[PDB]
């Protein structure tokens, strides 16, 4: 009935306004909290957390959500829907057994310290013990969230963050990459060496003011709603709070601009999703959610790669930078367009240009699957990490584990099954954007850019994508808003054009 | 056994913890959040309140405090003040029905609104109806949070913020205030306006990045800790968020910086208690609180006018104004201090100075008691607030009700029996001040204040008030601290040397 639904809507909004505190708290840990807070802030996140958790996971939720179930048709389409999305949430939580949950929380709070030093000391070895505890505790964990379905645990640990993703589906995505991207990095070197373009790479220092004046002026561009977010400095770049209040920070050197300029736009792509997430009239429900995290990087890397990074944006940005900083020969449209696509492989995955980050993730998506699969043991892993860093990029790690394996905090903090989506969010943008170039044509969206004419981009993005939130499947909702399901082709198309044939 | 009084413990914890997401979301509310994050915040800090409300009012509770309370001596001292502080938070949840807090918080959210544009347009009339039913509200709350004491329901509000206070010591208190007082100012005037002394106002414009640097820099002054504390900007200056990380704020313009100024230091009065509060060991629990808004304000103002407003201190402030702002003919000791000490009687509490503010405090105790006991009605309050003006301070308020009774937010935000706190605050900074000065020595309290090395005098406040938090009644902790109840003999010889001698 209504009756059982309308009342698992009410708690839904509970536990929405309780996130909202919580979204606050961490907001505040990262920007404006000082350094002996800490405690006191950890422990309320904490007795906060538990008490979603009690409030969730009560007898009656599930009760409630069988008698929902079993009077489906009973419902408006998007109240059908956004049971769907009320169970999931139900599942997320309820599956792991609390003895399971306490005993990860404690290893990964462990782990994290662990990995923190013998990253900074080049020590596998000294890593190893806690390592196989995780893979232990990850392949525990998959059989967990696998339930009664008969889905590989990696599925079940990749479905946390990306719904309804399969291992078949991502074997045949990685696969289609990997059949022709080392061999496209290859040829995008050899032609950009035997070039030898000038690149005049800017010279310092940009002021902090001036590059957080700049920023705000591309936050405007992407019509950032001001009154319902804000721009500040954290130590990572992140997009957070809550969607009524979207809060992205930045942090800024003043030797130079770029990290920090795209940096920004990459978050206002995540705000925007989230600044104009639907359906409308389910703000307070689990409905109105970004749909993945392949969803969600797709409009970050929409934001930063298809617009961003584009030669048409340079057109824009380089008199701005004229305009902010004062003119200096490396501030043409041409030359900004030879430092921001520069194509220069290396061994850390989060200073990886657009080519070569896929290749970094795609050898992160294999590692995890061969791991959780039984192929290969944490004793394993540098070796297979400097095969794969050779293979994909031509890169030895053999020896450096701290730039090698260990770089990333991920495995640390009980993340696995995450990598992927950053590569299908680089696909969902690549996608979007070949969709809005066929509706609104390619000089159209050309002079958009150019101009700084964001608009008419923006609205197809809120219309595809944006209204929806999670009311639809990331199937149905790909399928609606560019005619077919997640395809790798227009990733492989926009990385040719970009790189190999310099078209923009 | 112990069973009931840690397990007490344990939810009180709870309710620190839940205390903690509150006081963010307060403190960002009114310095970072923008306008339209403004329902989603009111919202979820509701759906918060609510639940730390059923947490203390739940019957288990009750049934916990009985429990406790019957083998109270099983307990050690700190923890039986602790369980005596429980039952005073648990009866100050639950004495109010529900219906009552319902429409109470309705009455107000509205009360607001109407008093704010009452009070911009100059409109007793419009407020009159909403000022019947806050009044009438406030009669039935206190006769609730009296219950069967027998106490007066305007002693029952007054609890509220001052634990302990009777209308009797208040009455006693105020009565030897009008003893002095009025003499005092009256003489203050004529030795005043028979010197005729010069006083340069301060010209800016003062950079606002530069009052902020000055302001940041007094924080280091009373050794404010940076590492558990900010200051930021805020509409209404106010020290918030926890006891970890207390942060103030203030606000700045341009053409003065006094105010300011003198604003920080006040709020950093209040933060030295909130980061240094004790007892040690108790820190998510009631006993570790401020023990009165009393005590509160005596630390500000401590702060603020025992400090911030000697002529000693004008000796290390001026070389500082200088340094900030540069050298103007205003920046000297000796001119800053009668700008600083400047005596002018005025219709608003706010801007009163240090002589006229318990005046505007007497007559605004001496209102709201009319009205608890039914003395005068809400229809009555703009002629008895002329009365009272000119009786005491000189000055005609009728037909200026915008600078009159609707000049302050209290009542129309519930606020009724708040306002006696303020004098009672003066008054133990100065009872305060007496005895540092005697056990320091005048001289080297002298020499404290006019190098910026508060040092021993801070060590002084923490040692005597702020250690002890809510460990000891008002009476007990003032009595360690100063040998002797609450006294404001101490608060008039205050008001006799610095501005008749
Ligand atoms: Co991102
Ligand atoms: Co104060």
């Amino acid at each position: 009935s209504m009756k059982p639904y309308k009342e698992l809507e009410r708690v839904f909004t509970k536990l929405y306004r309780y996130g909202h505190m919580l979204l606050l708290a961490d907001w505040d840990s990262h920007t404006m909290m000082p350094c002996k807070g800490s405690d006191a802030r950890g422990a309320a996140m904490a007795e906060l957390q538990l008490h979603m958790h009690d409030t969730i996971t009560a007898p009656k939720i599930r009760a409630l959500i069988e008698e929902a179930e079993k009077s489906v048709g009973d419902l408006e389409k998007l109240q059908r829907a956004n049971l769907r999305e009320m169970r999931r949430a139900w599942e997320l939580e309820n599956l792991l057994p609390e003895e399971f949950v306490e005993r990860k929380t404690v290893l990964t709070t462990k782990a994290h310290q662990v990995w923190k030093t013998c990253r900074e000391k080049n020590d596998f070895a000294g890593f190893l013990p806690t390592l196989k505890e995780l893979i232990a505790l990850f392949r525990e964990e998959g059989k967990l969230r696998a339930g009664n379905s008969g889905k590989h645990p990696y599925e079940a640990l990749v479905d946390i963050y990306e719904p309804g993703m399969t291992l078949q589906r991502l074997d045949e995505i990685f696969g289609n990459v990997r059949s022709w991207l080392p061999e496209l990095l290859k040829e995008v070197q050899e032609k950009q060496k035997a070039l030898g373009e000038t690149v005049l790479e800017p010279k310092g220092p940009f002021p902090v003011s001036k590059q957080e004046a700049l920023c705000r002026f591309f936050m405007d561009v992407w019509k950032f709603d001001f009154d319902g977010g804000r721009l500040d400095v954290s130590a990572h770049p992140f997009c957070g709070n809550s969607k009524e209040d979207v809060r992205i920070t930045t942090k800024y050197t003043e030797t130079e601009f770029v990290t920090s300029l795209l940096g920004v736009i990459h978050e206002t792509g995540h705000a925007k999703y989230e600044q104009n997430c639907g359906p409308k009239g389910f703000e307070t429900q689990p409905v109105c959610m970004a749909r993945s995290l392949g969803v969600h990087e797709g409009q970050s890397l929409f934001a930063e790669m298809q617009i961003g990074r584009s030669g048409a944006f340079m057109e824009f940005l380089a008199p701005r930078l004229v305009e902010y900083f004062g003119d200096q020969p490396a501030f043409t449209s041409s030359n900004m367009k030879r430092v921001i696509q520069r194509v220069s492989p290396g061994l850390i995955r989060i200073d990886a240009d657009e080519l070569c980050y896929p290749l970094h993730v795609m050898l992160r998506y294999e590692i995890e699957r061969d791991l959780m699969d039984g192929n290969i043991e944490a004793e394993e892993v540098p070796r297979v990490w400097n095969e794969k860093m050779k293979s994909y990029l031509g890169l030895e790690t053999l020896g450096n584990d701290k730039e090698g394996c260990l770089q990333d905090v991920h495995w640390s903090g009980g993340m696995f099954g995450y990598f992927p989506t950053y590569s299908l969010g680089a696909m969902v943008a690549a996608q979007l954007m070949s969709c809005v170039r066929r509706e609104l044509g390619e000089e159209v969206v050309d002079d958009c850019i150019r101009k700084g004419d964001l608009g008419k981009i923006l609205a197809k993005q809120n219309e595809k994508i944006w209204q929806h939130g999670s009311s639809l499947t990331t199937d149905e909702l790909l399928r609606q808003a560019t005619g077919e399901t997640l395809n790798p082709e227009h990733y492989r198309r926009h990385l040719e054009r970009r790189y190999r044939d310099d078209r923009g």
